[PDB]
């Protein structure tokens, strides 16, 4: 049949252009955005890494997502928490918000994780696949808007030291990602996670963008 990498990449390209102009999306490309909007994001990229790399690794044994495990290239949770303390400062654990919609998401990542692990690769997809996509045009506009050092301080999350081409690092993540064992029963319910993951992520922004507006 098609290939998983290319099944995903049409399953989620018309969600993915709603999701690029969603409305707090639209606002950061504006260069609008404030400290107290981005720190709200970051804190809710935090759980939901966290999260993600917590499931990764109670499955990495398992042939359903192993291909794929990566951890010293793709894993966020330690620069986050870097940019954790230098947003919120030393006891950034016990001051960060953990929004519903953050909730949500953490939620269902448990369960993908605890229950459908043939699934956890339409997540990291989504999250990975993307970061190593466009985390360069964001990460600028970021920059100029707050005014952040081009060293890299609390913009450890856009930053990949272990990956030289992000571009080549990803075709090899797709091969690998097309080398996992498929069926039409999952090739069929992964992309259709994927999409979920997507809308998770678009109900995210909605609600951080209602918080925002006080
Ligand atoms: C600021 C809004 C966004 C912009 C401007 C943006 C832009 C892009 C661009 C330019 C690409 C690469 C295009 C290509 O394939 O040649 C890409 C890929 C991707 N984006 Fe986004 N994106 C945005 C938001 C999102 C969101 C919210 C998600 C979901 C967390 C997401 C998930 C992905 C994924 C999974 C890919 C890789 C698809 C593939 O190549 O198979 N993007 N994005
Ligand atoms: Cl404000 C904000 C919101 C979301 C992120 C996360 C990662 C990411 C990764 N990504 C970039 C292009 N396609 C996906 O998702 C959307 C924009 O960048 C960074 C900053
Ligand atoms: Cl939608």
């Amino acid at each position: 049949s098609q290939d998983l990498s290319e099944a995903l990449k049409e399953a989620t390209k018309e969600v993915h252009i709603r999701a690029e102009n969603s409305e707090f999306m639209r606002n950061f490309q504006k260069g609008q955005v404030s400290r107290e909007g981005f720190k709200l994001v970051m804190a809710s990229l935090y759980h939901i890494y966290t999260a993600l790399e917590e499931e990764i690794e109670r499955n990495k044994q398992n042939p359903v997502y192993a291909p794929l495990y990566f951890p010293e290239e793709l894993h966020r949770r330690a620069a986050l928490e870097q940019d954790m303390a230098f947003w919120y400062g030393p006891h950034w654990q016990e001051a960060i918000p953990y929004t519903p919609a953050t909730q949500h998401y953490v939620k269902r990542l448990h369960e993908v994780g605890g229950t459908h692990p043939e699934l956890l690769v339409a997540h990291a997809y989504t999250r990975y696949l993307g970061d190593l996509s466009g985390g360069q045009v964001l990460k600028k506009i970021a920059q100029k808007a707050m005014a952040l050092p081009s060293s890299g301080e609390g913009l450890a999350f856009f930053t990949f030291p272990s990956i030289d081409n992000p571009t080549k690092f990803k075709q090899l993540y797709r091969a690998r990602m097309n080398t996992l064992e498929m069926t039409p029963e999952v090739k069929h319910r992964v992309t259709e996670e994927a999409k979920t993951a997507f809308l998770l992520n678009i109900e995210l922004f909605e609600e951080l963008q209602a918080l925002l507006t006080e």
